[PDB]
């Protein structure tokens, strides 16, 4: 989320690094827009089935069911992806790219 | 998160300090501050656990995905919490405040 943008940042390159990253970023963006999509679209269907009836019912709870399994699931496309760019890391790069994710993860960042 | 902080405050600009209608909405309310406290340590908890299975080995691991889904699941729990909170405080506003108190969480659920 900002998670991926503040990994993006970490990640030093010159001006033909940056350019094949970003040539490299369009399978992991799709995978996402996907997932990005039938969360927004499980959200909808929370606030849809809410200005019709605030109150619990089975629509909520299975619109709540959505939103929860989608944001999981981007949180574990984003892990992967994040995962593969430290792979195309020179090693001395590793250490502070592994301590920027792992000071964001800890205080909540995704 | 779903418009809490300002549907509260829609709660003390609706029913008065000098209705007791007051005093009961406040008991809800301490009620949902003490589990939205213990979720939320239990969130912190799952976000440190995700933290320190990549510390220990920075890789995607079964391991990871684990701690993964335990922090989606204190995350769910936590949106129910609040809005099966939210729920109960609007059954409790009289009809003449709910218009506006809906439009709020809409609003906010649409985000
Ligand atoms: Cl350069
Ligand atoms: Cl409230
Ligand atoms: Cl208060
Ligand atoms: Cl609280
Ligand atoms: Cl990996
Ligand atoms: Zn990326
Ligand atoms: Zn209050
Ligand atoms: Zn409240």
């Amino acid at each position: 989320g900002d998670l991926h943008e503040i990994l993006h940042e970490a990640v030093p390159l010159d001006a033909n690094e940056r350019e094949i990253l970003e040539l490299k970023e369009d399978a992991f963006a799709q995978r996402r827009r996907e997932i990005e999509t039938r969360l927004r679209a499980a959200n909808g269907k929370l606030a849809d089935a809410i200005a019709k009836n605030p109150a619990w019912s089975p629509e909520v709870e299975a619109a709540t069911q959505e939103v929860e399994r989608a944001a999981g699931d981007l949180q574990r496309a984003t892990l992967v992806h994040v995962f593969e760019m430290r792979a195309g890391l020179k090693p001395e790069h590793r250490p502070a790219y592994d301590r920027v994710l792992i000071d964001a993860l800890r205080r909540g960042s995704q």
